């Protein structure tokens, strides 16, 4: 099972400046619950966005996708194609925009957090992938975060 997990503003922005322009503590617990114990695949930029102290994420098989021949990610496996990173019973692609887009054709599930924040799309932003008609998703109820923002969860799936 290959899944994609991300948090977006309603506008689809997921990253900017090598960072995420909000904080949603509930989503961090939700992200950790979904990915805990499994393989996580991420782009090399996303891997660089994590501080060295949190790298690699605990309890998960961290894999970093890069075109650099002998790129070294201390604590993670480095592969040159996504397919090499996808060989586990359960794999979660955790970003970024480039790797979500590359990974979607191999994905059966998407766990999407939508953050009710008026964040306009900006040139150079990392964006969430657009899900077509083949994706059947369940919309969650609006939830209020300890951070003061409103959000809701989407669980998409295709057969
Ligand atoms: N849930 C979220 O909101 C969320 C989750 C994660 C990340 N983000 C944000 O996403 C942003 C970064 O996403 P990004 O799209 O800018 O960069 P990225 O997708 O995280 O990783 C980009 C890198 O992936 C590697 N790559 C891309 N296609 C490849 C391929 N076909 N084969 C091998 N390697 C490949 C390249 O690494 P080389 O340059 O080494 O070739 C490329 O530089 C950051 O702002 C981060 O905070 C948000
Ligand atoms: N600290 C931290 C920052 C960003 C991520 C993300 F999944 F978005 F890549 C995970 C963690 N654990
Ligand atoms: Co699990
Ligand atoms: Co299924």
């Amino acid at each position: 099972m290959v899944g994609l997990i991300w948090a977006q503003a309603t506008s689809g922005v997921i990253g900017r400046g090598g960072d995420i322009p909000w904080r949603l503590p509930e989503d961090q617990a939700h992200f950790r619950e979904i990915t805990m114990g499994h393989t996580i695949v991420m782009g090399r930029r996303t891997w660089d966005s994590l501080p060295a102290k949190v790298r690699p994420l605990p309890g998960r098989r961290n894999v970093v996708l890069s075109r650099q021949a002998d790129f070294m990610a201390s604590g993670a496996e480095v592969v040159g194609s996504l397919e090499e990173a996808l060989t586990s019973p359960e794999t979660w692609v955790i970003g970024g925009g480039q790797v979500y887009a590359l990974a979607l054709p191999y994905a059966t599930r998407c766990e999407v957090t939508e953050v009710d924040i008026g964040l306009p799309r900006e040139a150079g932003d990392a964006l969430a992938p657009v899900l077509d008609e083949t994706w059947r998703g369940e919309t969650g109820e609006w939830r209020f975060s300890r951070s003061g923002l409103r959000y809701r969860l989407y669980s998409y799936h295709r057969s």
